[PDB]
């Protein structure tokens, strides 16, 4: 409960992920987001019917792509994101397509993606940090930043 990364003194980058997914009554739509304080680094609309979570993911794995051989230092809105990529990757990669008891295995593919996309920045810090998502800070600025873009790129499914 309550953890996080410490940022990187040094980062190249620093950027806000956020994935939006809702009910526009009837049909479920998603969107992600890639900002800075400012600016929208990336921003997608995505497949109808995907998750909140799998669209946090997306996002998340998205700015890890883009920060390929630099230091970046990225917030996560959802504790979904930041749990996930610190995840037991061993159980993602057994044989088969299932977990031990014979289950499937929740997002299994995004999740894959995610702790391959982990090592394409040089330095990474996932930061999840709530008691700054809201009021006015850089944190705070970026959190509206790449809620607000996300929940655009949805609005345009
Ligand atoms: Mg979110």
């Amino acid at each position: 409960p309550d953890l996080t990364d410490q940022p990187i003194p040094d980062a190249d980058y620093t950027w806000y992920t956020d994935g939006s997914s809702f009910l526009q009554e009837g049909q479920r739509r998603a969107g992600a987001a890639v900002t800075t304080e400012t600016e929208v680094i990336w921003a997608r609309a995505l497949p109808a019917g995907t998750s909140a979570q799998r669209a946090e993911l997306i996002a998340l794995t998205q700015a890890l792509k883009m920060a390929e051989g630099k230091k970046l230092n990225v917030y996560t809105d959802s504790r979904y994101a930041f749990a996930t990529a610190h995840v037991h990757g061993e159980i993602y990669r057994r044989r088969g397509l299932l977990t031990s008891e014979g289950r499937e295995i929740k997002n299994k593919n995004e999740i894959l993606a995610l702790l391959k996309a982990l090592f394409l920045p040089k330095r990474l810090s996932i930061i999840h940090c709530p008691g700054h998502q809201k009021g006015n800070s850089a944190e705070a600025r970026g959190n509206r930043m790449a809620d607000q873009a996300a929940r655009e790129a949805a609005m345009k499914a």
